[PDB]
């Protein structure tokens, strides 16, 4: 389970249906994927060495991303899916670009960040909401069995990851826009001192700053929820979620900086 609240007992099942295994890519740094813009200095023409929170070269990424029907699996809910954060991750994120009546919707997996997941304790939640992307640090209620939906093709569900009927206290709570026209989206979570801070980048390999926030405990565990829909399969639209996961540490990079500042190479 990830949180302990009870949210429903609708189509739950425990069926391995990852018969095939969490989905596996090779982690390659050398187009500057993995690195992030440095605070608020502008490096011109130039290589640097510089020590950050960065993935290894030549590791795995774990797709984490699980698209579900009607049926939820507690199998799931569970390792090897509910993941140790240790430092942090790196997230290389598809954006499944969906259509209705030819508007184009963007949909991605939310992920939840967090300790114990129970609202004695602040859980980090960034979900996608077709070009916001709303991120908050609240004391949330988390279901058992949490799970997101397509609200741009329905879901055989109804949308439960938390159960606060009354606002929980938050120390964040913040929309980013994101272009919805993007292929992939590029994440660092880490934290340091008892510090979260989150890099993004819908744009480009190399991410840059959104936020920091102080919350004075030691995060360790993540998780991807489920996304549930009736749309994003094989019988239906050939679409696909991925959401590939990687562990950070603090590693020494070359990064090379072109003419225009933009990180375009990098050596771990
Ligand atoms: C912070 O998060 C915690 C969880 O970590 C929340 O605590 C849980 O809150 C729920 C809701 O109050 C507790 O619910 C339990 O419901 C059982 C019956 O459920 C069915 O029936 C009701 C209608 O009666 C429906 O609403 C429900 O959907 C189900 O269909 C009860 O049997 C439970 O009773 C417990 O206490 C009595 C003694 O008083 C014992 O006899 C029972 O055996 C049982 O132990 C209970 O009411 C749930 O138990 C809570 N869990 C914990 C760990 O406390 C907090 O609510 C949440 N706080 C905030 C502020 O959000
Ligand atoms: C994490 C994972 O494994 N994700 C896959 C998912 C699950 O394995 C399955 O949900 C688990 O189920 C449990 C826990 O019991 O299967 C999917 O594929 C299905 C066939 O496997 C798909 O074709 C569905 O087939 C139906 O027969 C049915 O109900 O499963 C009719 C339904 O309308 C149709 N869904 C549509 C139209 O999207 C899916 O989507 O659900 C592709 C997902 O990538
Ligand atoms: C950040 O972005 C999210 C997602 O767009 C915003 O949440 C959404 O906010 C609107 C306006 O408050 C909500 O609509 C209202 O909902 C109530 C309850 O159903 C209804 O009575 C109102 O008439 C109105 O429809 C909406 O439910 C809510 N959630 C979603 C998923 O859309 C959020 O407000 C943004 N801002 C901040 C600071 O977070
Ligand atoms: C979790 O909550 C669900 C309700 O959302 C519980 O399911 C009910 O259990 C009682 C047991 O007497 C039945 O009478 C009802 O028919 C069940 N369904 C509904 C919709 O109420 C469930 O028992 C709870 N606990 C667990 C472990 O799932
Ligand atoms: C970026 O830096 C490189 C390295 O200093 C510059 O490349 C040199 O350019 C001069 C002509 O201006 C050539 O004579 C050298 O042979 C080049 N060296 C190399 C290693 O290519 C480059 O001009 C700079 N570009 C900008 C726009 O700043
Ligand atoms: C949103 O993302 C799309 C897709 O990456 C961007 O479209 C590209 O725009 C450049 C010019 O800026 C063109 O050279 C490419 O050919 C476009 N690609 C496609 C697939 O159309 C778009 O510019 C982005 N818009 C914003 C405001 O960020
Ligand atoms: C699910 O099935 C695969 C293939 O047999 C196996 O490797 C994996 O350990 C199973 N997972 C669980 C939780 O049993
Ligand atoms: C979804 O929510 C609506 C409104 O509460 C309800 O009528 C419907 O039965 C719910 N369906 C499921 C599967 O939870
Ligand atoms: C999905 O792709 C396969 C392989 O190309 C094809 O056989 C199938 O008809 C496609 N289905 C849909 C709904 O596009």
């Amino acid at each position: 389970v990830i949180g302990d609240f009870n949210c429903t007992n609708f189509a739950i099942n425990d069926l391995n249906t990852t018969v095939p295994r969490i989905s596996e890519y090779v982690v390659d740094v050398s187009y500057g994927l993995g690195t992030y813009y440095i605070l608020d200095r502008v490096y011109l023409n130039t290589t640097i060495l510089f020590t950050g929170y960065f993935p290894k070269s030549g590791a795995n990424f774990r797709d984490l991303s699980l698209k579900g029907t009607t049926y939820l699996s507690t199998l799931w809910y569970q390792k090897p899916f509910l993941s140790d954060f240790n430092n942090g991750i790196f997230s290389r994120v598809k954006n499944t670009k969906l259509y209705v009546n030819k508007t184009l919707y963007s949909e991605f997996s939310t992920i939840v960040i967090g300790s114990v997941f129970i609202n004695n304790s602040y859980t980090i939640v960034v979900q996608p909401h077709n070009g916001v992307l709303e991120i908050t640090a609240c004391q949330y209620t988390m279901c058992e069995y949490p799970h997101t939906i397509c609200k741009s093709k329905g879901s055989s569900r109804n949308e439960s990851w938390h159960f606060d009927k009354s606002e929980p206290l938050c120390l964040f709570k913040k929309n980013f826009t994101y272009n919805v026209s993007t292929d992939w989206l590029y994440f660092h979570f880490y934290q340091e001192r008892g510090t979260f801070y989150a890099y993004y980048a819908d744009s480009g390999m190399p991410t840059t700053f959104l936020f920091s926030l102080y919350l004075g405990t030691l995060l360790s565990h993540y998780y991807v929820l489920p996304l549930t829909c009736n749309a994003i399969s094989s019988n239906t639209d050939n679409e696909t979620l991925q959401y590939w996961v990687t562990p950070l540490s603090k590693r020494q990079y070359l990064l090379k900086f072109d003419n225009r500042g933009v990180i375009t190479n990098a050596v771990d």
